[PDB]
């Protein structure tokens, strides 16, 4: 049910080579990787080796889990390869400026769940597979697709030769596993609220500890809200750009509702598109900037993120002022 790469294709991403002028680059964090699209997955391994190192795992199994991941991403407005490749690149950036913070199968397990953190996403949201009973709301009644995508990220690693994870011990690739899912898991944004809440009180009270399973668990989690969300930390251009595909993924998605007889929400309504920019306030007040905010307090190297996201919902006033150029 999964597809699969061709030789053609992991062969040509083990020879690519990265552009010397792009190296600087690419360890910023508004660094937008949409100019580009012919080097997204060798950019993705660029990341790896520098993060991981260039043994962390089998170059060619790594080509083949990295394109064939790619060919499980479908083509949809937003939720697709381009979006999948933006969220593993802020993880990096996380990373690399917090690198000690974290464990060497931490970072590599962080960077794989954020490339398969949305395989398979079909341009429907958790509340329309539930609203309409889908097969996948009976399966998991909970944080729906993004069970699924875990289902879809071991189910990459069963085909043959793809499994990078292999040559872990026993107890590190059943932790590595529990890392990405519990790391996928957490961009349901659904959980998102509740997790941002306990982790601003455990680091307003000071009992914040990161020796602490539970609480690393949180702050990762925290950490794959941020990369999940990063598109309101571009450049306003980007931003505004990125928004259009998410809309029109959104447009589809309401369309879909009518035909069923349930109006949808205004954000998915096509013919209420003057409400967007109000809309786009709203997410940033109540989920963007809390999150960066939060992220910053606990990961102060992350501040540039909440810098981008507090100019870009200056722009959002600005088009609510009329101001639009
Ligand atoms: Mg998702
Ligand atoms: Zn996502």
């Amino acid at each position: 049910h999964m597809s699969i790469c061709t030789s053609e294709e992991w062969q040509g991403l083990m020879q690519f080579t990265l552009p010397v002028r792009l190296c600087k680059e690419i360890e910023l964090f508004h660094f937008d990787i949409g100019p580009f699209e012919n080097m997204w997955p060798g950019i993705f391994v660029y990341m790896v080796h520098r993060s991981c190192g260039t043994s962390c795992f089998e170059l060619e199994k790594l080509c083949r889990f990295i394109m064939s991941v790619k060919k499980n991403y479908r083509r949809v407005p937003y939720h697709n390869w381009k979006h999948a490749v933006t969220v593993a690149h802020c993880m990096y950036a996380i990373l690399q400026n917090n690198h000690t913070l974290f464990t060497d199968l931490e970072r590599k397990g962080l960077l794989i769940a954020c490339l398969c953190h949305n395989l398979d996403h079909r341009g429907f949201s958790n509340s329309y597979l539930q609203k309409f009973d889908h097969p996948l709301a009976a399966l998991y009644s909970t944080s729906t697709m993004e069970q699924h995508h875990f289902s879809q990220t071991v189910s990459i690693l069963q085909l043959e030769g793809h499994n990078i994870f292999s040559t872990l011990s026993s107890s590190e690739y059943e932790q590595v596993l529990e890392i990405i899912r519990k790391a996928i898991i957490a961009t349901d944004l659904a959980l998102y609220f509740g997790n941002r809440k306990q982790l601003e009180e455990m680091y307003q009270t000071g009992s914040l500890n990161l020796n602490n399973q539970s609480h690393r668990d949180r702050v990762i989690g925290l950490m794959m809200t941020a990369c999940d969300l990063c598109s309101v930390t571009k450049l306003w251009p980007v931003t505004k750009l990125t928004a259009n595909d998410i809309y029109a993924e959104f447009w589809a998605e309401g369309d879909e509702m009518k035909k069923l007889g349930i109006q949808p929400i205004p954000m998915m309504d096509r013919d209420k598109k003057d409400e967007v920019p109000q809309g786009q306030l709203g997410f940033y007040n109540a989920v963007a900037i809390p999150c960066y905010t939060t992220l910053t307090q606990i990961l102060p190297p992350t501040e540039p993120l909440l810098k981008a996201c507090r100019d870009n919902l200056s722009q959002w006033e600005k088009v609510i002022r009329g101001e639009e150029t």
